[PDB]
């Protein structure tokens, strides 16, 4: 066991080992409190999240496990993985916080489009890393659901990872259109079709979806790809938005070359290959990346898939203590990765 030094940043107190020095507070919200830090076994500069409130409920116990057990099984350029994951408590009774601790990244891509228009060969690179990324985390029948520009962390060498009423959003100006119709059965594609209004705020500067609520936001998407036709129509099972969908005014598909003028016709075809109303005929993330517009990236012998990944716990109805004992077990079993 290292040893344990203590210090207060902000309002929270941090507990850390003493190969982390330097701690400076980067960001902070619901997930909980991120602070830089230089670690001196390896001489990089990492970043250290302090889980906020890890076990105030079963919702957050179980999610802390969750976080933990994803983390430990990222291994891939283009996701964050852990590279060291502890706790000051010296046993399971005094087991209170939880340390994360991964490779320090210094923006993200909403930093980044904000600050510059990015040309055509940027969107490449960055748009192939997100998907590169998203097929091995779809390899081992994980979905995202929630990628945005800010979930999408970025370094100068401009290389990519993808990382109650508590952190409520009103509207995901990059959610698929069949979680805003509260369809159960959504895919893997629901990350494809955030890519697509990723890549087209780097092409266009603006955001694709800028809705004001969940309806707003269905109104915006239907002005672009057009209303359901009959076969989407045929596998909405709610009435209420079969017949809502029906109900409102017919919108026509809009040519993608008119709305992304200027822009590489390579880059269009992909949009409209990603931004599809219907799940079954969007885009892969696997058939994305050998799409033409990646010629200059894509390598089929370096775009891995994942180990299996045990999801058996998602479906559990543990207590808060067994939430907890499963979060430190995996705290003591975790290894480091090789230098
Ligand atoms: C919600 N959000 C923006 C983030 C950012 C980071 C982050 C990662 C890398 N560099 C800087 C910040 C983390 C994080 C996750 C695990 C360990 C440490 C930090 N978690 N959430
Ligand atoms: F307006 C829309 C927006 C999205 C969809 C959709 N695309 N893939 C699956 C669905 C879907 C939505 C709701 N219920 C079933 C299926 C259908 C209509
Ligand atoms: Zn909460």
């Amino acid at each position: 066991r290292p040893t344990f030094y203590r210090q207060e940043l902000n309002k929270t107190i941090w507990e850390v080992p003493e190969r982390y020095q330097n701690l400076s507070p980067v960001g902070s919200g619901a997930y909980g409190s991120v602070c830089a830090a230089f670690d001196t076994k390896t001489g990089l500069r990492v970043a250290v999240k302090k889980l906020s409130r890890p076990f105030q409920s079963i919702i957050h116990a179980k999610r802390t496990y969750r976080e933990l057990r994803l983390l430990k099984h990222m291994k891939h350029e283009n996701v964050i993985g852990l590279l060291d994951v502890f706790t000051p408590a010296r046993s399971l009774e005094e087991f209170n916080d939880v340390y994360l601790v991964t490779h320090l990244m210094g923006a993200d891509l909403n930093n980044i489009v904000k600050c510059q228009k990015l040309t055509d060969d940027h969107v490449q690179f960055l748009i192939y890393q997100i998907l590169r990324g998203l097929k091995y985390i779809h390899s081992a029948d994980i979905i995202h659901r929630d990628l945005k520009p800010s979930n999408l962390a970025v370094n100068e060498d401009c290389e990519l990872k993808i990382l109650e009423m508590t952190g409520y959003v009103a509207t995901r100006w990059y959610r698929a259109p069949e979680i805003m119709l509260n369809w159960m059965h959504y895919n893997q594609t629901v990350d494809i079709w955030s890519v697509g209004c990723i890549m087209a705020e780097l092409l266009t500067g603006r955001t694709l979806f800028p809705g004001t609520d969940h309806i707003d936001q269905l109104k915006l998407i239907l002005r672009l790809v057009g209303t359901p036709g009959a076969e989407l129509l045929k596998k909405i099972s709610s009435e209420s938005a079969r017949n809502y969908i029906q109900s409102l005014t017919q919108m026509p598909k809009m040519n993608f070359a008119n709305v992304f003028i200027g822009a590489n016709p390579l880059a269009v075809d992909l949009l409209e290959k990603m931004l599809v109303l219907d799940s079954d005929k969007r885009i892969t993330a696997a058939q994305a990346l050998a799409h033409a517009y990646f010629a200059q990236y894509h390598d089929p012998d370096d775009e891995p898939v994942a180990d299996p990944y045990d999801q058996s716990f998602e479906s559990r109805d543990l207590l808060i203590d067994e939430w907890k004992s499963l979060t430190y077990d995996e705290v003591i079993s975790f290894v480091p990765p090789p230098l």
